[PDB]
């Protein structure tokens, strides 16, 4: 039989590209194990005259490779570039409507949570560890965030379709952002025992999960907030009535429904309050509902308790 060739680029980064050359009667699968274009899986397909010239991914199944990936994803997962395809290979054909003045996402396959994170994301100042995530984030601030929600997919083991919890969502990212600056000292009291006060860096000093009102934490829930330094801070809790005012917080997320089954919204401050229901757009001046995190941004605080 005629054997006949093309030339291709792999890759694991999609920023070193390495030709190779297929034979055109073998599927892609017998030689470079599984593989993808676009997402779309293509282990089990033999090569297109159309293919030739165009890039395909792999897993990093040599030194070189893992190297990239490692250097590009700052993780060693063997199974995250699939999951990170397949994972795109659904997310590209959602929707990123450009909704008061940020990226959002129209609703489909359960992604109102992914839309209330990016929402967020675009809103507090963060700054990304993974090259993968500071590139697809700034891709996805101009309205092309279908790399940035197949990531996010990625990182937070979670598959198109599946509800997932803001909170938790966000905390994955977190542990990849650079909060290492970020510092929180609270004092508890009672008039009995004594006091006992915790300091906290990282993840968990912009994390609170009891109160939505950063007031209150700073009078008393006694805990008190005594320090904090961070660019923000996220108040948590499991959703209840609420109401927000013009001016008081940057963004909220409220949860309509029932447990790992509901709804997910975001609430954002800006000359008024706006409700961004992934491409839909409600504006009102005050607002009230089932929230479950508040942010709040900030810089430096130190208490007047004594
Ligand atoms: C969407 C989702 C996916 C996965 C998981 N594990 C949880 C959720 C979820 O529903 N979270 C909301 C905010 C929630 C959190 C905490 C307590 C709650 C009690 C009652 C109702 C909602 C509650
Ligand atoms: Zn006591
Ligand atoms: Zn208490």
């Amino acid at each position: 039989a005629e054997v006949r060739t093309i030339k291709v680029f792999t890759t694991v980064d999609n920023i070193n590209l390495h030709t190779q050359v297929v034979d055109m009667s073998m599927t892609y699968g017998q030689q470079f194990g599984p593989t993808y274009l676009d997402g779309a899986d293509v282990t089990k397909i033999k090569p297109h005259n159309s293919h030739e010239g165009k890039t395909f991914y792999v897993l990093p199944n040599d030194d070189t490779l893992r190297v990239e990936a490692f250097e590009y994803y700052h993780t060693t997962d063997p199974s995250f570039l699939g999951r990170y395809m397949s994972a795109l290979n659904h997310t590209k054909k959602w929707k990123y409507p450009q909704v008061n003045g940020l990226t959002s996402i129209k609703w489909a396959d359960n992604n109102c949570y992914l839309a209330t994170a990016l929402l967020t994301l675009q809103q507090i100042e963060l700054k990304f560890n993974p090259p993968a995530l500071q590139d697809a984030y700034y891709r996805a601030r101009a309205g092309e965030a279908a790399n940035f929600c197949a990531l996010i997919l990625a990182y937070c083991n979670k598959t198109v379709g599946e509800l997932g919890d803001v909170r938790e969502t966000m905390s994955y990212l977190f542990q990849h952002a650079n909060l290492d600056s970020c510092k929180r000292v609270l004092n508890v009291v009672c008039k009995t025992c004594g006091q006992q006060q915790t300091t906290l860096k990282g993840v968990e000093a912009v994390m609170y999960m009891g109160t939505l009102s950063y007031e209150q934490f700073k009078k008393g829930v006694t805990k008190y907030l005594v320090q904090q330094e961070s660019p923000f801070v996220m108040m948590s809790a499991p959703p209840a009535q609420y109401e927000l005012k013009h001016g008081t917080f940057t963004c909220a997320s409220e949860y309509t429904g029932n447990y790992q089954c509901g709804h997910y919204k975001h609430i954002t401050s800006k000359e008024t309050l706006y409700c961004i229901d992934g491409a839909l757009l409600t504006k009102s001046s005050e607002y009230k509902g089932p929230i479950t995190d508040v942010f709040y941004k900030e810089n430096s605080y130190t208490t007047t308790i004594k």
